[PDB]
C-alpha cells in the first residue's frame, strides 16, 4: 500500500483536531497557564537516520536502533544537519508533475527514540503522541507494532498510544518521508525542505475528556454589553453527576461562572446532543480586544462531578471582540480597520523552518516597532506559540491553510477536481478546528494560488456555515470570486490596470468601484521587497487614507528566506536558491523580506514604518494639526518633539504632551520664532516619542514623524573677490591648471579631469567620467537569465540599446584663461553602433579661491530606454572614516523611496554608507543633497550620491555580497538625477512614469573645493 | 487493512466518475444508440459462495473457483437467492451505532466469473470493468492479482484490467460485504439487502480518450433562440491533428455543428485546459423538452483527425429546457410548475432490488397513465437506464443522494463532522459527473432523512458551483435551511401546524408567508400511501391549485415493498417485516404504496389520478366551462365525453373535441336539457378521452372526470295502498311477525332482529347489532405495538374506553300494534367499567307491503373517543355472485376518499368489494349509497357499506391476508356514518376535525326488503 502517492488517504488512525490542550487536574494551574505535569515534551535527542527511498529502509530498524544512525536535535529540518540539499523553487514543482506520483528516489528520514513513560499514565487513562509539524507525511510505530499515517506539513497530528506503550522504556520509529501526494497541495515559494520540523510531545488525558471547546462572544450596539458563548464537548461514558463549569477572568477576578449538566438543546426530530453542553455568561463593559489595546480575560473549562470533584480543566486566553464586514467595510469592534500588515513566512537562517520563541518575539516586537499591526499566515497554520503571541503582544492576523497547488497547469486543475476535495477540506476544517478560538485570527484564509475551482466555493461555505465570527477570504482565481469576502489581490498597482485575460489586477482605486462591487480589499501581498525596493510605497498609503474601502494591505514579505553557508576558512555567508547543488532554483527570488535572516533590517523597514504611521500632521502659519488614526486608544505614552534648524543648525526646540482621542485631532501653537539673520531654508520636523516602556517597546521609540519647509532666504550676498588668479600650462597632453599647493590636469585625448593634487598629493585612481548606467537591482532584472531573456526587463534594454558598452568620444576640449579664472570647456558623445545614445556638455570654472564650478548638460536620445542616472563618478584615492553631507538621510533613500529620510547634517561611518544586499546591485543613494564632505573634499549642489569601495562595475559582477572584495580608494558617484527603484513587484517593469528618466534634456552643476 | 470499517478509505484504484460511455466506433450507431462492439455486458451465471465474515474466505478463491459454490445469476441480491434474512428496518441501524466500525459478524458474498476477452483488446486500448451497483463494500481481483476496492451501493465502479489481462481464459473475484462504514450513510426506510444487483460490464476505450463531455443549453428571454454549448475532455497524447466534433440531431437531421481543435480559454495565471474543448451550437426556435412534451434532440461527440478518420463517439440526448428559480417560483422554460410527483423505490417482489427494463416502463407508464409528472429517486440514485427513460416518455426527476443517517442520534451526527465530508462528498459529487447530461433531472438532492450540518452547506454549494444550471433541495434540519433552494418538507400537512421543537411542520399555506420568506414549496413527500389510506388528498390539491407558491409534491409513495414468500402447498404470499426471522423489525411499515408489489393499484391510486387532473371544470346554468391546467400543449387528443342519468339511467349523452390551449378556456353549451317523467336526481358526469394511443397510453385512455347534481324531484305520491295486513304473534321468548312467506322475529333478551325467514328458508346467522367498531387501519395502528403502547393513538384510545368489548344492555323492548303496520321499538346501551358509551334506540316497521322501515338514534358520550362508525351488522346467510349498488364508486371510497367516485348504478362481483390490503383491515366501502342489492335483499336510504366473507372481528385478527378464510354466508356492514380513514402521516392520529364523528346524536333511517 503507498499511501503517500494516494490522495484518497492522507490519514490513518489519526485523532480528531482540536485547540491546543494541556490536560490540567489543577483549575488554578489552568488558570494562571502554567506547566501541566500531564503534557510532557520529547523534544531533544533522537536517533536519525538518512535513506535514499522508503524501499530501502532495513526491516530491523522497526525493532532494533540503527547502527549507523546519528544522535539529532528534534525537532529540525535534516537539510540544515546536510543529510541532503534543500531546494529552492517558486513556481515549478521540486518533483516530476504526475500526481498522485511522486519520484521512486524519495529522500527518506528515519527517526526513532528511546523515552520513558511513568506507570501511572498507563494504569488509568489515555495516553497520545502530538506530533506539531512533519514534513511531508510519515509513517509511526511504536514498540516494533504499526500505529498510523499521517499527511498536512503544518497541522498536528495525534494519535492514541495506551495501547502500545509499556511501564518504562519504549520505543517510537517515525518514517518521514520528503515526497507525497500532500506535496501537490504544498507548492509554496520557498525552501523545500522535510522532517520532524516542529515539537513532539505526549498528552495524558482522563478516559472520561473535554474533547472540544469552543468560545463565542457576541454584543450589543455599543459594546457595553457581551455574552461569552462556550460549546463543550467531551467523550467517555455518560454520567447524571458529570458537569461543566466555564469561568471567566480578568486577571485574578473572576467576572462571570456558568455550570450545567451535559445534553444540549434539541437539533433535530432524533433530538440533541447528550455529549455536549453550552455555557452562556453576561458580561457588562467588557474590555475589549484590538491590536491597540490588546486586553485578555481568560477562560476556564472544568469538566468535574456535579459534587466537586475536578476530572480535568481546560482552558484559554479570551479576547471580547467583534469582527463583520457591514456595508463594504471590515469592522472591529464597530470600528473600519486599516491594515498595516507584512507576510511572514516561518523562516530561520541555521534553523530553517524550525521556529522558536526568541525569534518569533523578536520578529513581533520589530514588527510593532515598524507601525504593523498585522500578519498573514503566508502561506500555511503556524507554529501553535505564534498565535498565543499575537493574542497577547496584539497583532491582526490572517490564517491560511496549507494548501498552493501553483505549478499546475492551469492552476486550479486540482482545485476544480471533484477527487482533490478530501485532501483540500483536510486541510480547512483542521486549520479552523485548531485555531478557531484565538482572538488574534480575524480572518480565515482557504490557501494561496490555486486557482479557482468549485472546491474553494465548497471550502469558502463549509467556513462560514461553521464560523461566522470570522470573514473568509482567498485571492485564487483573480481576487474578486465567490470563494472571498474581501478583495484581496496580489501586486494590484495602485493607479496602473494591468488587464491580464480571465484574472486581471485592476488599479485598486478601480477594482472597487466596478459595477456591481461593494466589497472591501486588502491586498494579500503587496510593495515586492526584494533587494532594493519599496519604490512607491507612499502611493499605496496616500490612497488607503483617502479610500474608505481601501483598507491596506500586507507587504511581501517579512523575512529574506536566506541560508548560512561556511567557507573554507569556516566563515559564514548569505546563500540563496541554486547555492546547494539544488537545480533547477529560482535563485535570489527567495530573499523578499523587510529584514536580513538574522533580522538586521533593509532600509526599506523605514520607509514602511513611516508611511504606516497612527498620527498624521498638517501645518498651518504656526500651527501644527496632530490627528490620531487610532481606533480605540488615547494618546497615553506620547509627547511630540519639535525642532527648528537653519540647515542642520538648530535655532529652537520644545515639547507638547500629546491627549489625542482616537480619531480625533490636536492643534499646537509653536512659540513666536526667530527670524534667522543669515541665508539658508529653515526646517521644522515633529517626532513623536513614546516617553515609558512597553511590552514591545522601550522609553524614547519614535512611533512617528515628518517634517516641512519653512521661511527660506535666498543668498544674495558675493563671495569675497579672491586676488590670486590660477595658472593655465597648455601642454600637448593636458590643460593642467595650478592655484597655490593645488593642481587640476585635463587630459586633452580623453577629456576629462584625470587628476588632481593636494600641495604635491595625488588625489583620484580613476578619472571623473560620466555615468548613465548603475548596477541593476532585482526589480530592474526581474525573471531575466542568460538562458531565459525577458527584453522588457529595464536591464535588458539597457544592454540591447548598448548603454554599458557605451563608449564615450571625445568632441571638444578648450581652454580660455579669464580675468580671474580659468575655463575649461568639454563636450561628449557615447555611442553605440552608429547611434548617439548620450551627449555630455560641460563647463569647469576654477578661481582664485580654489573652488571648480562644474556645468553639466546632458542630452538623452529620445527613443533610448530611458537611463538608470545621470551624474559621473571618479575612484578618489582617499579612504577615510566619516560621511557628512547636508541632505535627506540618515538612511538610504531614492526617488520614489525617500518619504522616511529627513533633510539635516548627517554624519556617518563609511560602512554604514554601503548596504549589504545578499544579491549586490546599487546601493545606499541618499537624494537630495546640497553639501557633500569626505575627508579634505566638499561638494556643494543638489544632486544624489552614494560612496563606497565597490564599483557600479564589481557590484554588477559579482553575485554574492560576500565574495566582494574593497576596492582601493573610494567610489563616488555624484548623480544629478537617479531613475526610481520601483517594486510594486519585482518581475515587470515597475518605475512609475514620472520617476523614469525622460526629460530629454538635463542639467546639474556642482562646487568642488577643498577646506 | 480493515477498509470496510474506514470512512478516510472509500475507493482503491477507482477510475473517475462520468456520464454513461460506450465508445462507438461509427458514428451512425452513436447517433441512432445502437448497440456498441466495445461495451460487453457480463451479466449472466456466476458463480457464488456465501461467508460469515470476510475472514472465514479461503485464499484459494483468488485463484481457482470453489467447488462448493453455486452458479448464480447476476446482477442479484444474495438475499433473493436465500444465502441470508433480508432485514427490514425503519430508522434504527441494522448493526450497533458505533461508527467507524461494523459486526466482526459481517455476511460476505464471494462472487467470481471465468470469461474471455477479444485479441484487439489484449492488443491496444484501455479496458475497464464497470459494476453498475454493489451492495454495499467490495474488492475486486483479476487472474489472482488485486486490482482495487469499492463503496457506495448505488452509483458505478469503475477499475482499469488493462494491466491485468492475459491470452485465454481470465478469472475475476469480487469479494462483497454486506456492511461497511458505507452503511452509516446508507440508512434508509427500505429492505436491508445486499449482492452485485446492477449491470457488471467491460468498455474499451481508445487510449486517447473522451473521459468526459458536458452538455448546457441556455436560452433568451422567449425561448425563440438557444446555444448548446458542449464542453469536452480528454485523456491520453494530445496531438496537433486532434479535432472534436459536437453535432446535434433531431430525427434524421442534423441541425447544427461545431469542430474544433483541443485548447480552452485561458482559465488563470498559469493558461488554459489544453485538454478540454467547449463547442457552442446555435439552434433557432428549438423544439423545448418538458413532461407535457418529451422533445429530444440527439449529440454526438466525436474524438477525431483533422484528415477525417475518428478515433471514438460518445453521444446522449438532449432536452431543451431551463429550469430556474424566480421572484419564488419555480419555472421550467418559464412556466411555473405543478409537481403531480410520488415517490419511487427500485423494488421487484421476487428479484429484491435488481431493476429491469420490463419493470421500469410498466411503472412509467402506470404513472402517466395516472396524471402524474414527476418522481423523486428515493432515496439514491437510480439505476442509469430509468433516467433514460424519463428523458424519453417524460418526466421530471429529482436525483438524489446516496446518504441517510436517520438512525443517528442527533440526526447530524455524522453530516456535522467533517471526518464524514469526504465519504459524504463522493456520494453527492459523483451523482452529478454521472447524471448532469440528462434533461429529465431537473432537482438536484442532498440526500434524505440525515438532519443538517456544515457538510451539506458545504455540498450544496459545490453543486451551485459546478451545476448552476438545476436547483439544489434537501428536507434535512427543518426543510428550510440554508441548504435547499426549495422549502421542501415531509408530511407538512395542509391547514394544521404542527409546533415540533427546532424542527417544526408548519402548515404548508402558513410556511410560505413565515417573515422574510421567499422560496417556493413542494413536499419532498406527502400523503402516506400506508394500507386503507390517501385521506384528505383532496385538500393538498385544492391548496395546491390556490396558492401559486405551493408547486406540489411527491406521494410516499409508489410501490409496496412486500417480498414473496411461499408456503407448504408452495403459495406465494406477499410478507413483511420480521417474516424472515430478522429483528428487529417495523413490519407492515416497508408497504406504503399506492400500487401493490406487482404494480396492481391499490384504490387510493384512482383518487390521485382524479385530483391530479389536468382539466378543471365547472358550471354554470348550462354552460361547461373547461380549463387547461397545462404549460405547453394544447388539447390535441382530447374529447369532452358528457352524460346525464336519473339515478343510474341514461338520459342523454354527447362528444365535442377540446381545443383548449395551454392554460385557456373552452365554453361547450350542452343542448336543451330533455326534462325527467318520474323522481329522482340528475347528474352529470363529463369524461375527458384520449382517441389516439401515445407511447404512453391506449386508445380510449380516460385522463379526466367529473360529476355535478343537476335538478332533482323528490318523490311524493304515496305508497299504493296494498290489501295485505302483518300479524303480530307475540310470545315469552321473541315478538314474531308473518307477511306471507315473509316471518320477522325480534329477540326480547338481546333486542335486536334475530332471525327473518323466506318460507323456510333462514336470512341470518349473526343477528342484526350495531356496530360502532373497525377493524384497525394502518392509519389508527400507527406506532403502537403490545409492548410499548402509544397511549395517543386512535386504536389505543377505543381500546382502553371499552369501544371494542363493550355490550348491549337493552333498556327497552316493545310491539304495539298498528293500523296498517307493526312496530318494534328498542333501546340499548353500551357499557365499560360503569361508564355509558352509546345509547341507542330503533324503531322498526312492518307495512303490508313487505317493507321494513328502520330508524335509528344514536347518542355518544361527548367525553368518549369520538368512534370509528355508526351502524349496523349482520350475517347473511346466503352467498352470492353480485353486488349492485346506487351510489359512489366503483371502487373503494371513504369520507375524506370519495372525490375520485361516481354517482352510478355499480355491479361488480363479490370480491371485489373486498380490497386485499396484505394487512388487512376495513375494506371495501362505498360512502353516498342510496339503493344496494344482493341477492333477492334491497336497502334503501342514505348511507355506506360493505359487503365481504370477512368479520370485522377476522380482520382485526389476522396480520396477513393469505392467512384469512371465507366465513359461512356475507358479513354485512351498513354505516350511517363513518370516520375518515386520514394519512397526513401514519404515526400520528392525521384524521381531520370534519372527519371525525363529534355531533353526539345520530340519526339515520334504513329501508330493508326483499326484491
Ligand atoms: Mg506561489
Ligand atoms: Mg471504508
Ligand atoms: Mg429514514
Ligand atoms: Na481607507
Ligand atoms: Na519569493
Ligand atoms: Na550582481
Ligand atoms: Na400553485
Ligand atoms: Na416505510
Amino acid at each position: 500500500r503507498r499511501d503517500w502517492e494516494n490522495p484518497g488517504v492522507t490519514q490513518l488512525n489519526r485523532l480528531a483536531a482540536h485547540p491546543p490542550f494541556a490536560s490540567w487536574r489543577n483549575s488554578e494551574e489552568a488558570r494562571t497557564d502554567r506547566p501541566s505535569q500531564q503534557l510532557r515534551s520529547l523534544n531533544g535527542e533522537w536517533r536519525f537516520a538518512w535513506f535514499p527511498a522508503p524501499e530501502a529502509v532495513p526491516e530491523s530498524w522497526l525493532e532494533c536502533d540503527l547502527p549507523e544512525a546519528d544522535t539529532v536535535v528534534v525537532p529540525s529540518n535534516w537539510q540544515m544537519h546536510g543529510y541532503d540539499a534543500p531546494i529552492y523553487t517558486n513556481v515549478t514543482y521540486p518533483i516530476t508533475v504526475n500526481p498522485p506520483f511522486v519520484p521512486t528516489e524519495n529522500p527518506t528520514g528515519c527517526y526513532s527514540l528511546t523515552f520513558n513513560v511513568d506507570e501511572s499514565w498507563l494504569q488509568e487513562g489515555q495516553t497520545r503522541i502530538i506530533f506539531d509539524g512533519v514534513n511531508s507525511a510519515f509513517h509511526l510505530w511504536c514498540n516494533g507494532r504499526w500505529v498510523g499515517y499521517g499527511q498536512d506539513s503544518r497541522l498536528p497530528s495525534e494519535f492514541d498510544l495506551s495501547a502500545f506503550l509499556r511501564a518504562g522504556e519504549n520505543r517510537l520509529a517515525v518514517m518521514v518521508l520528503r515526497w507525497s501526494d500532500g506535496s501537490y497541495l504544498e507548492d509554496q515559494d520557498m525552501w523545500r525542505m522535510s522532517g520532524i520540523f516542529r515539537d513532539v510531545s505526549l498528552l495524558h488525558k482522563p478516559t472520561t475528556q473535554i474533547s472540544d471547546f469552543h468560545v463565542a462572544t457576541r454584543f450589543n450596539d455599543d459594546f457595553s454589553r457581551a455574552v461569552l458563548e462556550a460549546e463543550v464537548q467531551m467523550c467517555g461514558e455518560l454520567r447524571d453527576y458529570l458537569r461543566v463549569t466555564v469561568s471567566l477572568w480578568q486577571g485574578e477576578t473572576q467576572v462571570a461562572s456558568g455550570t450545567a449538566p451535559f445534553g444540549g438543546e434539541i437539533i433535530d426530530e432524533r433530538g440533541g446532543y447528550a455529549d455536549r453542553v453550552t455555557l452562556r455568561l453576561n458580561v457588562e463593559n467588557p474590555k475589549l480586544w484590538s491590536a491597540e489595546i490588546p486586553n485578555l480575560y481568560r477562560a476556564v473549562v472544568e469538566l468535574h462531578t456535579a459534587d466537586g470533584t475536578l476530572i480535568e480543566a481546560e482552558a484559554c486566553d479570551v479576547g471580547f471582540r467583534e469582527v463583520r464586514i457591514e456595508n463594504g467595510l471590515l469592522l472591529l469592534n464597530g470600528k473600519p480597520l486599516l491594515i498595516r500588515g507584512v507576510n511572514r513566512h516561518e523562516h530561520h537562517p541555521l534553523h530553517g523552518q524550525v521556529m522558536d520563541e526568541q525569534t518569533m518575539v523578536q520578529d513581533i516586537l520589530l514588527m510593532k516597532q515598524n507601525n504593523f499591526n498585522a500578519v498573514r499566515c503566508s502561506h500555511y497554520p503556524n507554529h501553535p506559540l505564534w498565535y498565543t503571541l499575537c493574542d497577547r503582544y496584539g497583532l491582526y492576523v490572517v490564517d491560511e491553510a496549507n494548501i498552493e497547488t501553483h505549478g499546475m497547469v492551469p492552476m486550479n486543475r486540482l482545485t476544480d477536481d471533484p477527487r482533490w476535495l478530501p485532501a483540500m477540506s483536510e486541510r480547512v476544517t483542521r486549520m479552523v478546528q485548531r485555531d478557531r478560538n484565538h482572538p488574534s485570527v480575524i480572518i480565515w484564509s482557504l490557501g494561496d494560488e490555486s486557482g479557482h475551482g468549485a472546491n474553494h466555493d465548497a471550502l469558502y461555505r463549509w467556513i462560514k456555515s461553521v464560523d461566522p465570527s470570522r470573514p473568509v477570504q482567498y485571492e485564487g482565481g483573480g481576487a474578486d470570486t465567490t470563494a472571498t469576502d474581501i478583495i484581496c489581490p496580489m501586486y494590484a498597482r495602485v493607479d496602473e490596470d494591468q488587464p491580464f485575460p480571465a484574472v486581471p489586477k485592476w488599479s485598486i482605486k478601480k477594482w472597487l468601484s466596478l459595477p456591481g462591487e461593494t466589497r472591501p480589499l486588502i491586498l494579500c501581498e503587496y510593495a515586492h521587497a526584494m533587494g532594493n525596493s519599496l519604490g512607491g510605497f507612499a502611493k499605496y498609503w496616500q490612497a488607503f487614507r483617502q479610500y474608505p474601502r481601501l483598507q491596506g494591505g500586507f507587504v511581501w514579505d517579512w523575512v529574506d528566506q536566506s541560508l548560512i553557508k561556511y567557507d573554507e576558512n569556516g566563515n559564514p555567508w548569505s546563500a540563496y536558491g541554486g547555492d546547494f547543488g539544488d537545480t533547477p532554483n529560482d535563485r535570489q527570488f527567495c530573499m523578499n523580506g523587510l529584514v536580513f535572516a538574522d533580522r538586521t533590517p533593509h532600509p526599506a523597514l523605514t520607509e514602511a514604518k513611516h508611511q504606516q504611521q497612527f498620527f498624521q500632521f498638517r501645518l498651518s502659519g504656526q500651527t501644527i494639526e496632530v490627528t490620531s488614526e487610532y481606533l480605540f486608544r488615547h494618546s497615553d505614552n506620547e509627547l511630540l518633539h519639535w525642532m527648528v534648524a537653519l540647515d542642520g543648525k538648530p535655532l529652537a526646540s520644545g515639547e507638547v504632551p500629546l491627549d489625542v482621542a482616537p480619531q480625533g485631532k490636536q492643534l499646537i501653537e509653536l512659540p513666536e520664532l526667530p527670524q534667522p539673520e543669515s541665508a539658508g531654508q529653515l526646517w521644522l520636523t515633529v517626532r513623536v516619542v513614546q516617553p515609558n516602556a512597553t511590552a514591545w517597546s522601550e522609553a524614547g521609540h519614535i512611533s512617528a514623524w515628518q517634517q516641512w519647509r519653512l521661511a527660506e532666504n535666498l543668498s544674495v550676498t558675493l563671495p569675497a573677490a579672491s586676488h590670486a588668479i590660477p595658472h593655465l600650462t597648455t601642454s600637448e597632453m593636458d590643460f593642467c591648471i595650478e592655484l597655490g599647493n593645488k593642481r587640476w590636469q585635463f587630459n586633452r585625448q580623453s577629456g576629462f579631469l584625470s587628476q588632481m593634487w593636494i600641495g604635491d598629493k595625488k588625489q583620484l585612481l580613476t578619472p571623473l567620467r560620466d555615468q548613465f548606467t548603475r548596477a541593476p537591482l532585482d526589480n530592474d532584472i526581474g525573471v531575466s537569465e542568460a538562458t531565459r531573456i525577458d527584453p522588457n526587463a529595464w536591464v535588458e534594454r539597457w544592454k540591447a540599446a548598448g548603454h554599458y558598452q557605451a563608449e564615450a568620444a571625445l568632441l571638444q576640449c578648450t581652454a580660455d584663461t579669464l580675468a580671474d579664472a580659468v575655463l575649461i570647456t568639454t563636450a561628449h558623445a557615447w555611442q553605440h553602433q552608429g547611434k548617439t545614445l548620450f551627449i555630455s556638455r560641460k563647463t569647469y570654472r576654477i578661481d582664485g579661491s580654489g573652488q571648480m564650478a562644474i556645468t553639466v548638460d546632458v542630452e538623452v536620445a529620445s527613443d533610448t530606454p530611458h537611463p538608470a542616472r545621470i551624474g559621473l563618478n571618479c575612484q578618489l584615492a582617499q579612504v577615510a572614516e566619516r560621511v557628512n553631507w547636508l541632505g535627506l538621510g540618515p538612511q538610504e533613500n531614492y526617488p520614489d523611496r525617500l518619504t522616511a529620510a529627513c533633510f539635516d547634517r548627517w554624519d556617518l561611518p563609511l560602512s554604514d554608507m554601503y548596504t549589504p544586499y545578499v544579491f549586490p546591485s546599487e546601493n545606499g543613494l541618499r537624494c537630495g543633497t546640497r553639501e557633500l564632505n569626505y575627508g579634505p573634499h566638499q561638494w556643494r549642489g543638489d544632486f544624489q550620491f552614494n560612496i563606497s569601495r565597490y564599483s557600479q562595475q564589481q557590484l554588477m559582477e559579482t553575485s554574492h555580497r560576500h565574495l566582494l572584495h574593497a576596492e582601493e580608494g573610494t567610489w563616488l558617484n555624484i548623480d544629478g538625477f537617479h531613475m526610481g527603484i520601483g517594486g510594486d513587484d519585482s518581475w515587470s517593469p515597475s518605475v512609475s512614469a514620472e520617476f523614469q528618466l525622460s526629460a530629454g534634456r538635463y542639467h546639474y552643476q556642482l562646487v568642488w573645493c577643498q577646506k
